[PDB]
């Protein structure tokens, strides 16, 4: 199967996709959807009400949604594996078909509705909904189908009078897909990439992501995603983590989120192993800590504009952002100067109504509080100076200004601790201490996510990839740190950031199958003896 | 480009010959001498820690199965502090292993492979005859053609990994470097198979880890035979620590670490979920999400249909049940037969049973099978024909006794149960004992669902038919009962590359060892993305 990657689209003044944008952003203005649970076709209310807000306008209620029950969510496994044999008896390029379909779809007619969805739910630019809800959805769909119909030709040896075959089944049981609010086509890739495999999924998707996320769930019902293999089951976290790993069923939970949450659930799914058909596999993408270390050699354009867009795009809250910069004193009045510069230029606003926005309000008054507590740290520790921005203001959106903060402190907490905001922590080191510095980027946090590394010097390049191996799963040399590609740059790190499964990559959808092996033997057989024991 | 990649390398390899060890051949005459060699002979194996030989006093003796008398080797377990000291060692070693090309690393198992195939053949087949009680083709299929086989396929896989690489774009170049684990890795092997202690080790090894190994008491002889002929052939210390152990004592060391990255486990289902659960408690210590790797038990079926090849079914039954006195992962143990074939099929397994030679595999090749591992086994298989015995819906059909008194050796031993559900049709045993239902014809179809619900495996099983629609029909019912399905062959004995093998359910994680996949678990890839022009603006054109 020949696949490419999506085109990223400019929408220039009067291009068509700018022109049907801007359609979708009037259709869903002042409206709110009342979107359902679902299981198999059934749409289900409960009592326990919900609304998702628009982050740069909290009084717009974008969509209306409810959290399934235990009693609701035990029924959803039970109608899910009872539909589970037959899909995964289907050849593998009928499941695939499904996915191609869904990304033509959301590749032409419906490219608009889910890029609008994700602005005005989730709080995007133009283009960062484009990379996301359009590009990396479509590509993750496309990709994956190829790698799973190619895996089917992975075949043993087979020798006369015998015959081999590898069978890629699905796993037996459920699996829970656990979502972020941060990427419509994270929760796409999640629910789907299992489901593909021939697995049965309980989606539960991000209260702050639900409308663009109803939008991707009922695509894949349009493509011809039969009844029962996703369900649609918004829930309380704690509650839905409860229910899945109480179930004998379980088979795997696939998460991407906070690190204190997938830990909780891994001990919850070993408190409870004895109960289990089968060992459920765990897939767990978390946050990290990211660096952009500079060396002297470096371009200061390309850091500048780099480290802009990797730090403050969609406000920060990518796993992948720039959150720790490392200058060498020589050239931090070249960087500083720019930075601030350019930092006043910067337009936070409403991303629907104003193009020119370069980021938008932060996801809600939660992620509000939290990036507000950091600012105040930055202005009370005494290794801490605010060089620019650190304003906020929750009185229409949960608006928080790009900041710049510069650390005396390697080692301060903020060098340490994921932020998901728009918080740029620098450090400035001698030019004689380099490779002392290199060895702090490794060793101060927890994380191994992404990293970038500016330079121009060659032997520079070499040390600093050897130094930094484990440092980050994804490491960019003379790039910004986020805007991984399906295809392109396989995504995920170790350390604290996670298992580490490479979504995006070719190997990923081996986490959601358990290969069978059947033997054909095609002569009758001999005697139990062997010729040896005469 | 700043940085330069390697056009990637190809292996051809192949599955090692099985040898026929007919009357005056070479490799009979080879195994005579190693066996001769090993006659009246303790070895004392230390522990190794880099290069150095360590003593605890901790002393152990594995015991010759078929001869308890003869204490084959003479070892001891590491002490918690010689654990730990194993793993400061093998962390110290780690980057620059892994900074090796993988082909350098490939390369040390490709040598080793070969001293197996040859020099090192006679011996390492001889040291798993005599420490684990396998009878000549037994060691052969073991400790020589499947080491082999996973030593050189798994070199394959791995040197060809690194040709799968992403796409690049302009204005970048795109690279996946295939790391190793950060931390190291414990490997826990059992006693029934040599070859799977040198791969527990071995696979993460060659992806670039650090191992340390604890391999099985009472396969201690054959486990460091092969931990020697890895060292001869290239690997550098403190690679793969040789570090036997308490397996309780062993499993709290390791799970208290903060460097520990994965357990690559093969063995009882009670022993992985407690690891299981030592990581879990310990999550917040760890610097990464350790990887669990676990390969457990089965309760194997041969499932008869009416128009199965009645000889097939009875050769391949007999040794499937009882070859290696059915110590076994796939080892056939429950029979499902046709009323209308059971005549037919009771006849000739009671009279081939009579055949059966039971035996000192080293003094007497005519032996079919030899003793059970320990006294242990042999007192859990005890008490299992006693329940037999005592069971009212089961009737011993053949065999029954067993004599402890020279070697631990059991009788191969038929039984009939009246019922579906007798919990010796759900207890693995791992020994040489057979049971049979007999079945409607008519209920052929129920039947099949009790293959798939009585136990609480996944392993292997084996249908027998010569119906098209009925193999289509069982192949499709049977799916998740067996991750190693069998058409007309019996339950054991996969080959590495042809039969890569491994179930769910309670059998285990099933990833695939003797596939092209297994390696996967041993590495965390990174993706480089070198950009070679200057950056724009941080604006885009459509902001304009």
């Amino acid at each position: 199967l020949k696949v490419a990657n999506e085109p990223i689209l400019a929408f220039s003044q009067g291009s068509p996709e700018r022109d049907a944008l801007q359609k979708a952003l009037k259709d869903l203005k002042g409206q709110t959807e009342a979107i359902p649970c679902v299981v198999g076709d059934e749409e289900v209310w409960t009592s326990d009400i919900q609304y998702q807000l628009s982050p740069f306008n909290h009084a717009h209620k974008v969509a209306k949604f409810c959290y399934a029950d235990k009693a609701l969510l035990n029924r959803a496994i039970d109608a899910a594996l009872a539909a589970r044999k037959e899909w995964d008896l289907k050849p593998m390029a009928d499941r695939a078909q499904v996915f191609l379909k869904a990304a033509d779809m959301l590749s032409g007619p419906r490219r608009a509705e889910v890029l609008a969805k994700t602005m005005v739910g989730q709080g995007k630019t133009v283009i960062q909904a484009e990379i996301d809800a359009a590009a990396e959805l479509i590509d993750f769909f496309r990709f994956n189908a190829k790698f799973a119909v190619e895996l089917e030709g992975e075949q043993p040896i087979s020798v006369p009078p015998s015959t081999n075959h590898t069978v890629y089944r699905g796993l037996e049981g459920f699996v829970a897909a656990i979502s972020p609010f941060n990427f419509t086509a994270i929760g796409g890739n999640l629910a789907g990439a299992p489901a593909l495999m021939g697995n049965v999924v309980l989606w539960k998707p991000s209260d702050t992501a639900m409308l663009a996320s109803y939008a991707v769930y009922r695509i894949l019902r349009e493509a011809g995603l039969p009844p029962n293999i996703i369900q649609f089951v918004p829930a309380d976290g704690p509650t839905f983590g409860d229910t899945v790993t109480s179930s004998e069923h379980l088979c795997g939970i696939n998460f991407t989120g906070s690190v204190p949450t997938f830990k909780h659930l891994w001990r919850q799914v070993a408190q409870n192993l004895d109960r289990f058909r089968t060992f459920p596999r765990l897939a767990g993408e978390c946050g990290g800590k990211n660096f952009h270390f500079v060396h002297s050699s470096a371009d200061v354009d390309s850091v500048v504009s780099g480290t802009l867009r990797s730090a403050f795009e969609y406000g920060g809250q990518k796993c992948s952002a720039c959150s720790r910069l490392y200058v060498p004193k020589s050239l931090w009045p070249q960087i500083k100067g720019r930075l601030l510069e350019e930092h006043s230029r910067i337009k936070v606003g409403d991303p629907a109504e104003d193009f020119g926005t370069f980021f938008s309000a932060v996801i809600d008054a939660k992620a509000f509080a939290r990036i507000k507590k950091w600012l105040e740290h930055a202005r009370s520790s005494p290794s801490l100076s605010i060089l620019a921005g650190g304003q906020c203001n929750e009185s229409v959106g949960y608006y928080v200004e790009p900041c710049i903060i510069e650390s005396k402190d390697p080692q301060e907490p903020i060098m340490k601790e994921e932020i998901f905001g728009p918080v740029l922590t620098v450090y400035v080191y001698p030019d004689d201490k380099y490779r002392e510095t290199l060895k702090l980027v490794d060793s101060t946090t927890s994380y191994g996510l992404t990293g970038a590394v500016f330079a121009q010097d060659k032997a520079i390049v070499q040390e600093a990839t050897r130094m930094l191996r484990n440092a980050a799963g994804n490491f960019y040399i003379n790039d910004k740190s986020t805007g991984s590609v399906v295809g392109q740059q396989p995504f995920g790190g170790a350390r604290a950031s996670g298992t580490n499964d490479k979504p995006g990559g070719p190997h990923y959808i081996l986490r959601w199958t358990s290969p069978q092996v059947i033997k054909e033997t095609h002569k009758p057989l001999g005697d139990w003896r062997y010729s040896y024991m005469q």
